[PDB]
């Protein structure tokens, strides 16, 4: 057998010589990428038993599908996949059903899409014990389909200036929902327009004419027999959009809308029957959540654009050699293997952030505002990151990448989305600068040891100058400590320039105002910091020895390519030189030539099916022209020969000359 | 009147007040960016006598329509245009038909988009006076439609690789074009899957078993009445792309299909009817001119992004006043005005690009051909760095349009997508950057040798002397020659930095491609800083030929705009050195967040002064007036998805999904 796992016979030979070159056991850094052996091979059981049920495939490839047509087809496996759950999955194993999905449901949406990410966990937290009996237990058997109705049209990032009223009558004991503007209507959340019939929803709670704020409420939308919209609902769906379009994303508006007392979600707060207020002693799943998604989506992209990279040939280096594989320039090799590197990287620095969300929530019955600043930078990097990535990978494929036959395009526009949605990116990075501007304001009032330990750094005293290529033996802790030194600098500096202007006179938030994008820039440098110390951590913690050195391999790129693109900050107080900066050069183009014989099997590492990645120029067995040619002559603009556009217009408009 | 030209009685209040500040006529900086005031008035006239005749109008929107309808639709537009043109339009100033076009047909394409671009053009550089006289008359008048066929399925970077053979027939006088694997298959030729009838078509020239490289070929593809693919032609549709879905890019194939001799395009390479050859003594004009495309797409992406700040608020600077405009975050001002920097310095960096493509060209019929290196390398580098550097305005411009910008009522993502393909198209980018280093690494051998006095004008810094440490902050002048004098030192030190290291690993022993392959990233970080110095030189050449003391001054906040953001995203190549310290950054940093917040209130007038009416802008959110919620209600209402209440999906599946429980 062959160490990489993905190799069958018949499989074009220029992609089978780049598998054949691995160092390491497939099967054992799918386990790392999973966290357990068990997982990665549940995930290949349940690729394995879908492959036995066609029903659940795409019934035709998805790009030549209207968006009616998608709507229709996610629906038809949907109603499949919930009936033969259980001979496929361990339904209550949340790890199980994400893969599931994944392979049978994909990235473009489905009509519960919003049910699992939002719907439930917001039941869960939010709902009380009984309530959670009444509403909980019919939504995880999928006897109603829901979502989480927070958006309006106009207000998605501040809240408190949110617009749709539940007004509490005190006789009848209702509350009274009502939409007073066209910016009051919800809109974005998805599901909503077409798909569920009730929804949790965020509005502000008035009682004796005080504003309690921004309360969540359980809302009956459709009827459940008929399914037309309840007496006082305007429902529908919000038009297409750049991606995700099988998601009915929607706009709801309410004349008057009555529900009773006790479909406010009471499991913290609570409104008696005779109008008497309880105060108590998150969108933050999402974002600990969706780092995977972003991970996942980025490998997606990279696993065609790195198999095509074998398959294409394209151009003579020795011009006495045949062609060679576009993945023999360093130009294709650099603008690829650092985004492997950063997969890897938001993976491991995901599984970490999610076991802190366990961490807190399990001592949540003073950790919840760390948690909230490492999202919130977190989910922005991984994002933006993302995008850069799966962006080169796609235009590594040449022209054939802007075909859909590649897919890629559809990836980045499903993947960048969550650069707005679950907060803005640029107002969640300021969200992390508050709390790293907290943080130097312990510093600098000498009440460093208060620091937690997540931002302890800030605290620490630099040496002169960085170790990189002096201390003997070349480790990655002098570049966790460049970067820590970095980081620190701006943090402190940003932060300053804040403090100063106060100090000047300028009010808090004008001078926040013009201090943000600096700000800003500390939150990005705190953030790749943490990226790098968790893929450090992940290598250190590895036993098996040639896991341990593809990954450090891998580590290596990483902190190379990293730094020399934050190289501005290391230089700029001569804490790094000239020589080091080349140093840092020659290490990148050096593990860029030593990852490249493991580049395929680092990515067959993450196990997609065909049936997942929905690629011709990414096909596991990299037979690729057959198939792109095929692909074409079965398309929806070929059933004819000559077009529509052509009698109608066109031919009449040539005659005409 | 009013000093911005674009305010209208009823306009939305919050975006008026963001007019209302200009300093300068948009009239008048409209003439800078078009090229003239006549040409600038032209484009209104063209604006105004369209809205006088609905019929080239959307029929609905188009994000509502399947790509069927979209094809329909432009075809349609098409045929109306094509009839009414000369109502409208001088059909040979022209220009007046990208106006036109852009209005009536937008960007997804049409099925003439490149019988623009590229089959005329091709046409005209490559068919002899007898050829042009059958062909190119018949092409201007519209009675065939044509495309470029270069790229096939497995080459189109390295055409020297290129499968498709036309191998000439001695008796018979025919070339015989044929296709011989699947990976040979003419692949990606814009409208050369359903529309096009005749092609122009790039293939390995074979007489007698030699083989004379790449020659272009007219070839009748269908048939003029019944448009049926004529005998040995295999034709169709690639399929549905990330964008651009209007234009039906094909696939061609051939079983030995035989043209005239006469069909070889021949203005500068001959066979003679025996088979006798005879050698002379592009794709170089789509380089030139597609910079003004994506300037024009930067500049729609921003329009809509700017126009929407202004209207959006959310949040609160002060907690005691009412929510902020938030075009009035530093975030926001800083993700938008430096990209409106950029599409001003693209379109002057596009203009004297096609006077330099004009000038050769000029020059061509005389010797004289000592200036297309200088066009091919200018070109390689602009075309890789403008295309990169708008992707990245166009996202930021979306993402900064907040949730609604990933709806099509923003239209962004589809100006992103189709922007973008110019990344890949006309030379891949990562390909272009290297071919600009080619010429830097013979410009640097010249200085390495003595020969500095023999660089052209273009590259002539490579020889200059640097001062020690750069002058910003250091000593007053006019503005902005200290800034230039920068970017030349670092643009020039890591060309020779990057060139000696390809020429020492040949002194090393080895190979010339092994040594170039090894330095081609370094060499890449080379090309860009060149041409990143040219865009910024361009844009203060520019700025110094303007006497309007107003407009001057609007360009030169935009200037100093941008030369401090673009120093300080390569910061790094000037700190490693020395050449610059830490305080000059710090004074670049400050002139970053000083110039955005002088720009503020010129920012959307900058932006109005390209003059795109809602028609050609086709945003919800970017509307010319302002008024944004009424209409992206309406416009949610009226989609497709919301035709019925409860969807096929639902009653088919889902309903019973629901009940069985
Ligand atoms: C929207 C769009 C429209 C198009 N319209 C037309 C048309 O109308 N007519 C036509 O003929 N073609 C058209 N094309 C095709 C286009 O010309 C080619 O796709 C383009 O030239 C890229 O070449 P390629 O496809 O072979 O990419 P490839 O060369 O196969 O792959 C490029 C990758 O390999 C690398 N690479 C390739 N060669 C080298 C090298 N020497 N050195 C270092 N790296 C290298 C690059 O780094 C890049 O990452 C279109 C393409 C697109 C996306
Ligand atoms: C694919 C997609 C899916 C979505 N799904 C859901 C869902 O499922 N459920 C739900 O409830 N909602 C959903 N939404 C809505 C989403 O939550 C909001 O769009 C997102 O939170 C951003 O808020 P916003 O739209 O108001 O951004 P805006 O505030 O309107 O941003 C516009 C610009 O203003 C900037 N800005 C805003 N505030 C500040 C500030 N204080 N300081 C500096 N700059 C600022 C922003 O950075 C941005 O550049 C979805 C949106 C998208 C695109
Ligand atoms: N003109 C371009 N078109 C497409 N992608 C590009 C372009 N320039 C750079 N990239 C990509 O951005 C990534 C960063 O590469 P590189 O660091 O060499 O460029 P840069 O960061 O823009 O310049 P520098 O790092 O020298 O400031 C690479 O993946 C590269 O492929
Ligand atoms: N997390 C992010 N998500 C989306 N866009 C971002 C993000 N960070 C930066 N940008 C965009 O990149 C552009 C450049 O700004 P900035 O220089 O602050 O970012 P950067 O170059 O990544 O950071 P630095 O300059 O410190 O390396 C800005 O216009 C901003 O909109
Ligand atoms: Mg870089
Ligand atoms: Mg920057």
């Amino acid at each position: 057998v062959h160490l990489n796992k993905t190799i069958q016979e018949g499989d074009n030979p220029d992609l089978t010589a780049e598998r054949l070159t691995a160092t390491f056991d497939t099967h054992a850094m799918a386990a790392q990428i999973y966290g357990g052996e068990m997982r990665a091979r549940r995930r290949r059981e349940i690729t394995a038993k879908l492959a036995e049920i066609p029903e659940l495939h795409d019934s035709m490839p998805l790009p030549y599908m209207t968006r009616e047509e998608k709507i229709m087809e996610s629906a038809r496996k949907l109603t499949v996949l919930t009936q033969r759950m259980s001979e496929i999955i361990d339904p209550t194993d949340a790890g199980e059903l994400y893969h599931l999905n994944n392979e049978v449901l994909g990235i473009e949406g489905n009509p519960m899409a919003l049910h699992g990410v939002m719907f439930i966990p917001a039941l869960n937290a939010q709902a009380s014990d009984e309530q959670q009996a009444k509403w909980l237990i019919r939504a995880l058997r999928r006897e109603i389909i829901g979502t989480y109705a927070q958006t309006e049209m106009g207000h998605g990032t501040n809240l408190q200036n949110l617009e749709t009223t539940a007004t509490y009558d005190i006789g009848t004991q209702e509350f009274v929902l009502h939409t007073p503007k066209i910016t009051a209507l919800k809109w974005w959340p998805g599901n909503l327009g077409k798909s569920s019939n009730y929804a949790v929803v965020v509005a502000h709670m008035y009682i004796k004419g005080k504003n309690f704020g921004p309360h969540t409420f359980m809302v009956p939308l459709r009827d459940e027999k008929t399914h037309k919209p309840l007496p006082g609902i305007t429902i529908g769906d919000i038009g297409p959009k750049m991606a995700y379009n099988i998601v009915d994303n929607g706009f709801l508006g309410f004349n008057n809308y009555r529900i009773p007392r006790t479909n406010l979600l009471m499991r913290h707060t609570k409104v008696e029957a005779d109008g008497t207020y309880i105060k108590p002693p998150a969108m933050v799943h999402v974002r600990s959540y969706m780092l995977t998604g972003q991970a996942i989506m980025l490998s997606y992209a990279l696993n065609i654009a790195t198999r095509y990279s074998a398959v294409r040939r394209q151009g003579q280096i020795d011009k006495n050699e045949p062609e060679v594989k576009v993945l023999e320039y360093q130009t294709q090799q650099h603008r690829l293997f650092p985004f492997i590197a950063r997969a890897y990287a938001f993976q491991f620095a995901g599984a970490e952030t999610v076991k802190l969300y366990e961490r807190v929530l399990k001592e949540m019955k003073s950790l919840m505002a760390d948690l909230h600043a490492l999202t919130s930078g977190l989910k922005s990097v991984v994002t933006h990151q993302t995008g850069e990535g799966i962006e080169q990978a796609r235009m590594a494929c040449g022209g054939h990448g802007y075909s859909m036959a590649s897919y890629i395009s559809e990836i980045y526009g499903v993947a960048i989305g969550g650069c707005t949605y679950a907060g803005e990116n640029m107002v969640m990075l300021l969200q992390l600068a508050r709390y790293l501007v907290k943080s130097a304001a312990l510093v600098k009032s000498g009440k460093a040891s208060q620091l937690g330990p997540l931002v302890a750094y800030l605290g620490a005293r630099s040496e002169p100058t960085s170790l990189i290529d002096r201390v003997p033996n070349g480790g990655i802790t002098e570049y966790i400590k460049t970067f820590q030194h970095i980081a620190k600098r701006q943090t402190l500096k940003a932060a300053n320039k804040f403090f100063g202007l106060m100090e000047n006179g300028e009010k808090r938030e004008i001078a926040w105002n013009k201090s943000s994008v600096e700000l800003n820039r500390a939150s990005r440098l705190h953030t790749r910091l943490f990226i790098v110390e968790a893929f450090a951590r992940r290598v250190n913690e590895i036993g098996d020895i040639t896991i341990k050195e593809a990954l450090s391999d891998l580590l290596h790129l990483h902190v190379n390519y990293e730094l020399l693109d934050v190289a501005t900050y290391a230089l700029e107080d001569g804490f790094m030189s000239s020589t080091q900066l080349d140093y840092v050069r020659d290490q990148l183009y050096f593990y860029l030539q030593k990852i490249r014989p493991n580049a395929v099997s680092l990515l067959d590492s993450w196990e997609f099916s065909d049936r997942e990645l929905r690629s011709v120029l990414g096909r596991r067995d990299g037979h690729v022209y057959e198939n792109l040619f095929k692909w074409a002559k079965e398309s929806p603009l070929n059933k004819t020969d000559v077009l529509p556009s052509v009698d109608t217009y066109l031919k009449p408009m040539m005659e005409k000359a």
